[PDB]
DNA sequence: AGGACCC
DNA sequence: TAGGGTCCT
DNA sequence: AGGACCC
DNA sequence: TAGGGTCCT
């Protein structure tokens, strides 16, 4: 119960890609989608021209006037197809993780070794790699790790091949033996393809990355801390002294960011399941009078009691977010949680008034439905 | 899946009881057992002359000079018997929930549909009650929620007689159609008895209380807000108007404790099961000069160690908790919860030196393992 | 993390 | 006010 | 409730 | 910086 083969799948400009299956006239045509004044992502054909994904409307055409949008603000053929994904994948081998809506991690280590012991001692020497190895990097087939993450390689284009033929859908894979390096490697090769990080490369990944922010575990504030403190690059954290981060970030997020640094990472791929919350949303810049804007929480609501309907079970406590308008405190959002009564859990209008009463003792209006079963 | 008989269990003063049973020549004489500064209970010999539960050993000794004092500031023992009454009532009925160490909630719902479908139609008119009647009630053997809840005070009276026979130890229960009912009507006759709620006394049982702190649920802050609104008597609260409490103290602790107030209490009895938490603490009056007492930190973990293995499940967090010494903000705990090693779940040696360097983000110390599987 | 509730 | 312990925001 | 992280 | 979503303190 040691060495994993781990495989993390990630589509192509997914938005994109599920626009363009639902409109045809829109491939080869550089696409992007939007979201108010935001290119959430563009397919390739547009990233050839100079679109990136995030970049805002004005910035996108005045560097591809040639540019179609389509609007992607209602998320729910992405959701569904993101499930549609994971329901595949969980076929191969039932415990997937979801991260975000085209993210999926898979813990292939049970799947290879039953595949290894229904091959006679022979045919073992023909194991090839499927898909590209990480750094051009030799195989050694007598290394038994080595062999592990190529039949790990053949799964994962057996999970591309599938997806693509069951539901239309390109992305990459990679395979590696932590979920870290499972991720960080399938973004080598970046259209349509897949990447095996052998061992012996497991130094060379981590140090290609150019900026610590680029390590999954350490995000906007933790990186400008670890800047505060002469930390730039994957090496000065490697090397920077434990007792002076485990005392500036706690114990926790540093001892653990530190093992990241060096490209290990122990934690399990976890069985996501059902979700745990299902919200919608909406912006508008400074456009809340204050209860004129009450009536956007009926829109939100609408939708939202559709679809935890569909799902089955039902939520038990609801929760309204907001924020407010002024000089780039962005990060501020506040709200009140509440539990839902047992009466009206089996139908707008009293929700509506729950919602309202939450809103008194209170740029942009959200609803969670959390805390499902 | 509507109407439900409860059975609400409460040992007589249940730490005096174990040091009773613990040193024979105790009983008889007036006991009580110490906590520091504080007689955290007594046996009721002791309260026939004026002790009371929580007084201070000044009060208890000049109200009662003859006084017997143990020290029951380790809580092994108490603890160990708790979890043989509760296992005792789980053989009855699975579904047992515990508050405190002394008492246990039943849902006996099942079993008594099970005792009467027994019985053929004609020994039914012989159902007889074990035990008092709340309010000298009369019994009308044609109401089948009389029939239950006096078969509910049959299984009591079962229960009281094996805690008893098996464990040695006495102690009240209450049957009632809620938790709050039935916890409420297991103190009316005191010492070693049981009392069961018939539906027609619940007003004359909820109204039969002083203040609305006596309500299960309404606890020191919210009191102090209900009288800053004029609402004293569980009648005042009944008819407080529900917008403006609702508005000032939230839609959830108000339109809940408003359920309360008319003896109106849905909420299931759920099974407690395992743990989810042990720790061991300490006090001592501005005793900590500021890192004499990591002393005090080696102390209690010596125990919990100990303690959180033999349960078997291991604790993935580890907490410190503290308080400082000043004019009665006495409210004033602080903490710092931290991940526990993988590694270190499998001694002392490392643990020790987490909870310093917790000690070091931050009148008395405590140690807390939580999150265990 | 801290609040509120219960024994 | 001891020494615990639970669930929510 | 709010923080931090991720897509 | 959209519109979501997860786990921790
Ligand atoms: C990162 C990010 C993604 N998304 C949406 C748009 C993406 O289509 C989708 C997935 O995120 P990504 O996988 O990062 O973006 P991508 O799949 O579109 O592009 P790539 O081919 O390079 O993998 O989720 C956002 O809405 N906001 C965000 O901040
Ligand atoms: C309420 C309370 C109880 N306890 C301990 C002492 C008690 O023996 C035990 C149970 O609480 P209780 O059941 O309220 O007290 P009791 O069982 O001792 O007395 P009674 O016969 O009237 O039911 O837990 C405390 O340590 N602190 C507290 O604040
Ligand atoms: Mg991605
Ligand atoms: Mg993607
Ligand atoms: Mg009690
Ligand atoms: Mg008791």
């Amino acid at each position: 119960a040691s060495s994993r083969v781990i495989v993390h799948v990630d589509l192509d400009c997914f938005y994109a890609q599920v626009e363009m299956i639902s409109n045809p006239e829109l491939k080869d045509k550089p696409l992007g989608v939007q979201q108010k004044y935001l290119v959430v992502t563009c397919n390739y054909e547009a990233r050839k021209l100079g679109v990136k994904k995030l970049m805002n409307v004005r910035d996108a055409k005045e560097k591809c006037p040639q540019l179609v949008l389509v609007n992607g603000e209602d998320l729910t053929r992405y959701r569904e197809m993101s499930y549609k994904v994971t329901e595949l994948l969980e076929e191969f081998s039932p415990v997937v993780e979801r991260l975000g809506f085209d993210e999926n991690f898979v813990d292939l280590t049970e799947m290879v070794e039953k595949r290894l012991q229904q091959l006679q001692s022979d045919e073992l020497s023909a194991v090839t790699v499927s898909g590209h190895v990480y750094n051009n990097q030799s195989i050694n087939l007598l290394d038994v790790l080595h062999i592990r993450l190529l039949v790990g390689s053949q799964i994962a284009a057996e999970m591309r091949e599938a997806m693509y033929n069951q539901l239309g859908l390109t992305g990459c894979a990679g395979v590696a033996s932590n979920k870290l390096l499972a991720k960080l490697v399938s973004g080598v090769f970046k259209p349509n393809q897949q990447t095996v990080l052998l061992p012996e490369s497991c130094q060379h990944l981590i140090h290609s990355l150019n900026h610590i922010k680029e390590i999954p575990g350490i995000g906007y504030k933790t990186a400008k801390c670890l800047e505060a403190l002469g930390i730039n690059s994957v090496r000065d954290l490697q090397t920077f002294s434990p007792k002076i981060l485990e005392k500036e970030l706690g114990i926790s997020v540093a001892q653990r960011i530190q093992k990241l640094s060096f490209g290990e990472d122990n934690s399990p791929v976890i069985l996501s399941g059902p979700p745990q919350s299902f919200s919608e949303e909406d912006s508008f810049k400074k456009c809340s009078s204050e209860v004129e804007a009450k009536n956007k929480i009926e829109e939100l609501l609408a939708s939202l009691l559709n679809r935890v309907c569909q799902d089955g079970r039902k939520p038990h406590t609801v929760r309204l977010i907001i924020r407010r308008y002024s000089s780039e405190k962005h990060y501020g959002r506040e709200s009140r949680q509440c539990p839902i009564p047992s009466h009206v859990i089996q139908v707008m209008t009293p929700m509506v008034d729950i919602l309202m009463k939450l809103f008194r003792n209170m740029t942009l209006l959200s609803v969670c439905f959390c805390n499902l079963k």
